[PDB]
């Protein structure tokens, strides 16, 4: 919605001022001005789906009579703390992957006189969201649960990143590690917690929903939606309309995992030889093998089956949680 | 630090590793939790844990003797290990920038908040403590960035080497997390929340922090291994050299400061000797010692002298 996008974007400039121009650290204006540019470059140029989903989650969890402009704005500020967390992770991930571009612009680490100083900027941006939480939430009962959620999700996302790294040795993929079990774990910890659980749990906390059973039931369905989301993303890297590099980078992708499940030994040897090679021909050989194993058809079947299984699980969701919130998320991801 | 203090502090470390690597929770990701255990084990508990043990000593000298139970001294130890987890994250980041993965520094920093939640979430000091770590982390990152703004394209920006910028770099990059953080944690655990008590403690500890780094900078060049000159660091020696230099002496700093050639390091050292930086350091060491001793003697707001005298005498030896 137009109103939601505009209300959300209007908050960002206030957060930059809160972090760089609140009359604090006035002895060091050169580093506060630089930090403004770090935030301005890395935080607000994406689709901001996670931050906006934090607002939508709150709007569907809170009692209608409690939805004031002021409370909706607080949900906006929590949304931007999610976008600050993501900004920090992607600054670091782009350095780790040595990627060229993110959101159509040169990766932050490639900018002049940054490189490995991107590590410090990563830590700085992540640290900044706790300053935003203190300013706007320190007087509310959801303060400590929200701080704890952000620290725990950061920890879990790091476990996800590190598990991803244990699928590679010396810039070569370990194909024996590419099991559906490990893939599912990587998706859960590396992406699902910060993408799906974090926005909804923030919505619940701001709506003073602290029942751990409610958070556990929410998590169960959001982890399942998370798995389809990443599997679809993995499928599109290879078979989407154009610039995917999963094959070249030797990533533990759903396609690589399913390919290795369905491969005869000669097909296996093509993966061993060619998966994660920098030569464009090697990328084409893996793509050709994926076509040969019928992965497009496999994905189409998984897309229909997973949709039906998740919708079934949403209907079984115990009273207290709005089914509409989870159906709305499914509708966003499946476009259906 | 006493033998009993060192041993009871060290006995906590294996508990923290098990808390962070989910031992007995039966995790779905044992391969990466076992790796993280090794990250903590290899990088956190080795050498002198001076910040960690200082947190315990600060607590013991701030708390009412009646409240110094084994249980409370152990909580001071865990707070100390949270400071050592922060120290370990900062060392890992320095190592990456010069087995460790790039995200290990973020992960180790993140882990201290898991430890604070586990052991302190029930205490009135919980929120002040986590807010202190948040603010110190932010300020440390600012210090690191300000240090980086003294270098461009691998060449030092000598116009940036002012005493004001130096003092700021030390305060933000080092002093907040090394000197203030241990004492503030001790105060919070002892239920000392008075902002004026934290402010008076902060004033003295920032002054001790400045001497610590100036002495460290002095010894890098004149100690009995040092690379500050080669790396083109914003050192107290470089700053004072530029204050004292005539134009011909400035031109030697421009030409030779931050060069990889060993000869360039010797030229800068010869200039430091010429400009009388040894004697200038000796004068500053005496004047700073007397000013800090005076501030400790004048310490009010019901703060104990002996904690600050002990910190001062440890750094000045
Ligand atoms: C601890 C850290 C730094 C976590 C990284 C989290 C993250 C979302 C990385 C992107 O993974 P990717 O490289 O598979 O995806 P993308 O295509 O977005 O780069
Ligand atoms: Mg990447
Ligand atoms: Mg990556
Ligand atoms: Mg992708
Ligand atoms: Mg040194």
């Amino acid at each position: 919605s137009k109103e939601e996008s505009r209300e959300f974007m209007a908050i960002f400039p206030d957060i930059v001022r809160d972090l760089t121009d609140a009359g604090r650290h006035t002895d060091i204006p050169e580093v506060t001005k630089r930090f403004a540019k770090v935030l301005q470059y890395n935080v607000p140029t994406g689709k901001k789906t996670r931050g906006l989903s934090t607002v939508i989650a709150y709007k569907m969890l809170e009692k209608p009579e409690n939805l004031t402009p002021e409370n909706v704005r607080l949900a906006g500020i929590l949304g931007w703390c999610v976008e600050l967390l993501q900004a920090s992770l992607l600054i670091m991930d782009d350095l780790m992957d040595r990627s060229e571009t993110r959101r159509g612009q040169p990766c932050w680490y490639r900018q002049e006189n940054v490189g490995f100083l991107a590590i410090n900027d990563c830590l700085h941006v992540e640290s900044s969201l706790y300053s935003v939480l203190r300013k706007y939430f320190s007087h509310l009962p959801c303060y400590v649960p929200i701080i704890e959620l952000f620290h725990d999700v950061n920890f879990k996302t790091n476990m996800g990143q590190s598990l991803d790294a244990l699928c590679m040795k010396d810039g070569r993929p370990i194909l024996s590690q590419f099991t559906m079990k490990r893939y599912s774990s990587i998706v859960k910890y590396k992406t699902s917690y910060y993408t799906f659980q974090l926005p909804v749990s923030l919505g619940m906390y701001l709506a003073d929903m602290y029942d751990p059973e409610q958070h556990r039931q929410a998590k169960t369905i959001l982890m399942e939606i998370g798995e389809f989301f990443q599997i679809q993303d993995d499928f599109l890297d290879a078979f989407g309309d154009s610039v995917g590099t999963d094959i070249k980078e030797g990533k533990c992708s759903w396609l690589a995992v399913v390919a290795l499940q369905r491969s005869n030994p000669a097909q296996r040897q093509i993966m061993e030889e060619h998966y994660g090679r920098p030569e464009p021909e090697s990328t084409q050989i893996i793509k050709n093998l994926y076509i040969e194993l019928g992965l497009p058809a496999t994905f189409a079947v998984y897309e229909e089956e997973s949709f039906n299984i998740i919708r079934t699980h949403i209907h079984q969701i115990s009273k207290g949680l709005p089914h509409d919130l989870f159906f709305k998320a499914m509708k966003k991801i499946y476009k259906r």
